[PDB]
């Protein structure tokens, strides 16, 4: 179908210009910020200031009541610019005043429309304070009870994962590819009509626990590639404690080409029942694409954290 | 006379598509799906969409209410279209949300038009769930009392057979000719008018004893030829458990050409009297096609195992 | 945005006189001063007298009375100038007549105005007195309950540093260019759409805390620039006891092209919540100019001295 | 501004005609003289007589009272020619007639207009006798009730310094240099715009402490410039006991070319406040003349002495 990504705040909105020009397939993106300086110089097409009777195009400050506030009396305005739209993805960096307030308005918004809207959010440094972690740890409630799948890309374990002095754009593109490996890996998943088939009705069943998240996809190519995607797919090494047993809902695709094995496909399934094991349901994919070379992928999607 | 083959669900729709474009004497197939975009790209000239103000031509999650509901409401659509047969073959993959739920209907539909039906299911892999292999043999009740003969391939035991890495298409697709050879067996049995004729009468009294099933054809060439055929056509290898003893319907076919020795009908009469000795009826059956070569054929149904 | 500068007395004056004929962007100077003889020869295009009816030209003198009821008779002068502005920094050095008592006036006149104002003062040397010390000491608490953020330049730690027997003018002169890197640094911060966004919300909240402030801009290029422009930024040699501890409020902007590293954010934020440890608010900002070379700029502003 | 001197009695008319036709900028003289014999043959282009319907041009005598009555009865001349200015100093030599008399009498016409008025005596010769030294103490002490600031050059101190047998013209005019000296540093000061800059207020607050007097410049060029200059301009060798201990006010202009460094300010304060270090007010100044040379100049007032 049609899909939209509404990126809220500043750093939301460093997610959505990496996106614009690449080639995008029947997806649009949204920019959200109280503050209009960022948004001055943006290669997306369309921007949304929000406060801006409240601001006058400032941010929101070390308080976030000003970025609560600044969204919610502009609550007409997140509703007509949410419509047609069956899949919305919340991109924030929570720890500060308008992505720790204005994001759980447009979830409030999105569970207002009957929408199902996935939340990422990115936990702040440890070295930026730690009385600034508590209200961002009361800002998780501020967002477990608006949004049904809690995906959290923390930057305390920024540092643990490629720690050879990369660049600060480079750990904050990590982050964004995960969510750009979100998006792209329900769009490819829907858009797609494989020889077997999974669309948005078995889609929806699954996230629906209401618990914290994981979805990235794992690409791999070789002799052994099934164990490979398998174990790529589900280590999501930007996360604090990924937590996969007592999961509650699972969502398996399958991509290879028309040489794709029995044994490829047990081997991608026999590690997602381990942790899985429990009185919980699970839901798998598979996709035969000719075109395409060897290479594999496999889509995890795994939600219900408790 | 004529026959008809209704696959439910995605799955079964691809056991449809193999059947397209053979070489087809007075057979029809009907596509049966909730989710509309696997019948986007079929090889099968008719489709048939049930849910489709239901689900908008989407899926049926993996809650089968779904399923058993978008078949229910379209059931003045599933009676159009089963008209004027008298076999109706009901082709689905249970333990999901369509074929769990739809293929009771369809079945409820062709047991209020007084027509023979036999369900072929494919019960799930274990490690894709044993919670939901939980209703699954739930979902064996809900076709036990609206399907004449239950005819099961169950994944489990897809392993077991020809594990040399088979492909995912190929160890699917071997499910596909038990049931092409479910069709065609009982086609090639009607539609001849042999030297020893068997019809409509002797084949309704055989598996109306509401009990599980097993159709196949094993085809053997040689001096021994008769024995091979035999125990081919007996041997089910994609069964958890075939359950031969205590049978109460017994339905074989014999082809061969005018070189046809009495000692080659008994040795095949023989290895079924065996396990068919309780107080059960065996109906037999004798071909004599003169064109075809020295390659025999028998086809053996076994219905109501207790 | 635009901001501006109100330099008191004939030192502030002096301050002024620096920053006039540089290259200036959006910033807008005014003098004031009681005593119009200084105001005869100035590089700035623009003065204002204020007094003139009760000096017709002349100082305070020793009793600063004479300067605070000056500039309290002629505070319909000060009103009208500070228009469309939301910055203004108090440039003085205290401990005598016009400085002691009409920079709390024009600040008495920026809070009345409802704008963010911070003074900026310079303690006498030790030898020109400690009974005017005295009042200077009493001077403090003219200037606590009327100013947010009190910025000190005092002359007693002067000589400590740089003791090379330096210029009366360039001992006085780096006191300007703690004004100017004060001033710019705010400037280059706010009026930069840099690619994480740092604009005049969060520098509210920051010196709203109501105690003793520091601003400086370190500069650093080469290696380990990151740990020699953190430690330059937050050493301020030019004040009696700089009192980093108990700090309550923390504001650091940074600089770099598009080469920047983690290894090199981290170790300029390591050094601050150090001392930030306490339950205090720290704000972070990052730039990246792609034009300037590898030089690096960092700027912490510290309020909150408690 | 504009400043005048009025000297009374022949030792005033002998200042003022070594004064006159010199380079002179914004000062006027006025010639005083009970007897018109000396007023006869002066340089100075303008002359008043008082008394001259009282004397017919003659002196005051022994007596003292025949000055002072006549300066009573033209206190209506004396108030006439006193117009339009700010500051005037009263030059004569006590323990006569006319000078004992009638300076009081213009002191009496200074204090009734509202200006600042500082007087400069000689206390006589020993061998001239010592009852009429008597009477010098008791003009003295008349002096003391009128005069803001007592400058006194006692002529018993006069051959102590330069005893080498100058003339009788060269230590007059030793003291009228320094009377000189008063005046012009005075001017120099109030008209000079600097680059620091000190101005009739803090003059004016400096000596109205009501008492002996003191104002001397000193200059000097070289490695020590500063402690020379300083020292130069503290020490008054023509008073009888200098008693800087226990001053009440400190007025010190420092003046030195665009190479002045911070030590010298610091060498010249450190000597000022070692005998100001009572509670007493100091005011420190500085000028900064780029046209001329390396040479350095101090002017200090120091009135209070207690
Ligand atoms: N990992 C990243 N976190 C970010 C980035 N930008 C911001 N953030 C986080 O977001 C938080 C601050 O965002 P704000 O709530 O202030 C949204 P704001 O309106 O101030 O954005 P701008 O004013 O447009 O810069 C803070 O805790 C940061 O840790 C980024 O590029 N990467
Ligand atoms: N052996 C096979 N089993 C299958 C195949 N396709 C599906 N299935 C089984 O069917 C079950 C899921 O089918 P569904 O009830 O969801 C019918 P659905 O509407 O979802 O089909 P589509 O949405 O068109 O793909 C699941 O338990 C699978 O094990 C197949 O090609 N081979
Ligand atoms: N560090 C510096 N302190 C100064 C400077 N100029 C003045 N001051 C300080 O300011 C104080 C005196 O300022 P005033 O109240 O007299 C203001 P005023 O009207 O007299 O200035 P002008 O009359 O124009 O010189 C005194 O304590 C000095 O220590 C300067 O150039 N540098
Ligand atoms: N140091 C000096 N003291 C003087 C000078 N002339 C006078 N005097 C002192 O002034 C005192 C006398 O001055 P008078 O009061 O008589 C003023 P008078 O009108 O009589 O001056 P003439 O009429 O010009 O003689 C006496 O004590 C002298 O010691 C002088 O040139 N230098
Ligand atoms: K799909
Ligand atoms: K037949
Ligand atoms: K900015
Ligand atoms: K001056």
């Amino acid at each position: 179908a049609v899909i939209k990504v509404i990126g809220v705040g500043g750093g939301g909105g460093n997610a959505v210009e990496h996106m614009v020009r690449e080639r995008i397939e029947g997806v649009e993106f949204f920019a959200v910020n109280t503050d209009a300086q960022a948004l001055r110089k943006t290669a997306v097409g369309q921007t949304i200031q929000i406060g801006s009777g409240i601001t006058k195009g400032l941010g929101a400050g070390a308080n976030p009541e000003v970025g609560r506030n600044a969204a919610d009396e502009d609550r007409e305005a997140l509703r007509a610019a949410l419509d047609g739209a069956d899949m919305v993805f919340i991109a924030a960096g929570m720890g500060g005043g308008t992505g720790t307030g204005a994001a759980p308005v447009v979830a409030e918004v999105a569970k207002d429309l009957g929408i199902l809207t996935v939340a990422v959010v990115t936990k702040p440094f440890n070295f930026e304070g730690k009385k600034r972690m508590a209200f961002a740890e009361q800002g998780i409630t501020e967002l477990s009870k608006h949004v049904d799948s809690l995906i959290t890309i923390p930057n305390d374990k920024l540092l643990k994962v490629l720690g050879r002095g990369i660049s600060l754009l480079d750990a904050f593109g990590a982050a964004n590819d995960v969510l750009k490996g979100a998006v792209q890996g329900i769009a490819e998943l829907i858009t797609r009509p494989g020889l077997m088939n999974v669309d948005f009705a078995d889609v929806r069943t699954v996230m629906s626990e209401m618990g914290y998240a994981m979805m990235g996809s794992g690409v791999a190519s070789g002799e052994d590639r099934a164990e490979e995607a398998a174990e790529m797919a589900i280590s999501s090494p930007l996360l604090e404690d990924i937590d996969l047993s007592g999961a509650r809902g699972v969502l398996v695709n399958i991509t290879a080409g028309f040489d794709l094995r029995l044994d490829e496909f047990e081997t991608v399934g026999n590690t997602i029942r381990a942790f899985a094991s429990d009185n919980a349901t699970v839901v798998i994919g598979t996709s035969l694409d000719p075109d395409m070379n060897d290479e594999l992928r496999v889509t995890v999607v795994a939600t219900g954290i408790g």
